[PDB]
């Protein structure tokens, strides 16, 4: 697992999320541990307004993304801010998205309007970011403090490639204020 602090992060290549057209089922899965009430868990924006992000808001997990005609917001029922490990599964196909925490009833919804694709080829940020306020366009002012493990970034296009937890140490790209995290 990977530990983060003071906006620490780990960056991965935007091809982990190899998107298509028609839109194809998108899977994000991870295990988090943190005492953070507000902060950035994941962000991929275009490097143009399209993005995808997972964050902490009032302890609550939030799934947000923009496809061109308005954001989707999906917030978990309770905070997962308790420093105990929590499984978060965020899924999206086109504008339809959902989140599930552990075994809690899944929250579902969509983005409004006709846009249906995330045109974002930027790096995928986890944990934090070099400068969060700029990257997130004002939506987050910090990363989280804690762990992430069994990160799964899957795009499910007809051939390529099977959905399994990414190796955080060698399968990364950028990185700051981060160290291996035990469990
Ligand atoms: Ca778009």
């Amino acid at each position: 697992g990977a530990y983060f602090h003071d906006d620490g992060f780990l960056a991965f290549p935007g091809h982990v999320f190899s998107r298509s057209l028609p839109e194809v089922p998108e899977t994000i899965e991870l295990e988090v541990r943190t005492s953070t009430a507000s902060g950035l868990l994941l962000w991929q924006g275009v490097e143009g307004k399209d993005f995808i992000s997972l964050g902490l808001q009032d302890g609550h997990l939030v799934f947000r993304y923009q496809l061109g005609s308005g954001e989707a917001r999906l917030v978990s029922e309770d905070p997962i801010n308790d420093g105990e490990w929590h499984r978060v599964t965020a899924l999206r196909e086109g504008r339809r998205g959902s989140i599930q925490v552990d075994g809690e009833e899944l929250v579902s919804g969509r983005s409004p309007g006709p846009n249906v694709a995330v045109n974002a080829k930027g790096s995928v940020y986890i944990g934090g970011a070099p400068d969060v306020a700029t990257l997130t366009g004002g939506r987050f002012s910090s990363g989280i403090t804690g762990c992430v493990k069994n990160l799964v970034l899957h795009s499910a296009r007809p051939g390529a490639p099977p959905p399994q937890p990414l190796d955080l140490q060698h399968r990364a790209q950028a990185g700051a204020n981060t160290r291996p995290c035990p469990s």
